[PDB]
């Protein structure tokens, strides 16, 4: 299962780590990617993820898109997980860069209560622009299913941690 995570909470985990590269090693029921409405896995974590797959994840996506259209921000879509996970959770989280309503990233986490376990990047942060302290704090408010956070940068994971 998930090693080497600090528990943080009952239910929320931390690790230094590529979320990608947690992934193929643990390859969870469900991977979060940290999307956008148009599932456009351009960048950050989707960008990341997408490659994994070897553009998979887009192609999916792209159907998903023309039969569904876009998601709303704080929402999801349960698609598969490739080689990465058995499912692929794609939670819009808001993106601070386009003028979105951070309030909107308490909607984003719940997305993750109707899942018993997730690997998952924090939403909103990275490119989405918001502040990763706040993400951390809004996931262990709202999340009560258990979530093995992985993030990427060390300079980050250490100022998370030590600020909790
Ligand atoms: C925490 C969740 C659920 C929520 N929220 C309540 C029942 C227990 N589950 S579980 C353990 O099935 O993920």
């Amino acid at each position: 299962s998930f090693s080497g995570y600090l528990k943080l909470t009952d239910n929320v985990y931390i690790k230094n780590a590529d979320i990608v590269e947690e992934a193929k090693k643990v390859k969870p029921t469900v991977v979060v990617n940290a999307a956008n409405v148009y599932l456009k896995h351009g960048g950050g974590v989707a960008g990341a993820l997408n490659k994994a797959t070897n553009n998979a994840m887009q192609v999916e996506s792209d159907d998903y898109i023309a039969t569904n259209g876009p998601l709303k921000v704080g929402g999801s879509c349960v698609l598969s997980g490739h080689n990465l996970a058995k499912h692929c959770l794609h939670v819009v989280g808001p993106n601070v860069n386009k003028g979105e309503d951070i309030q909107l990233l308490k909607s984003a986490y719940e997305n993750f209560n109707q899942h018993e376990v997730l690997l998952a990047p924090l939403l909103s942060a990275g490119i989405f622009g918001a502040d990763p302290i706040h993400s951390l704090r809004v996931c262990v408010d709202t999340v009560r299913t258990n979530v093995y956070l992985a993030v990427f940068d060390k300079n980050l994971y250490d100022k998370l941690v030590s600020s909790f």
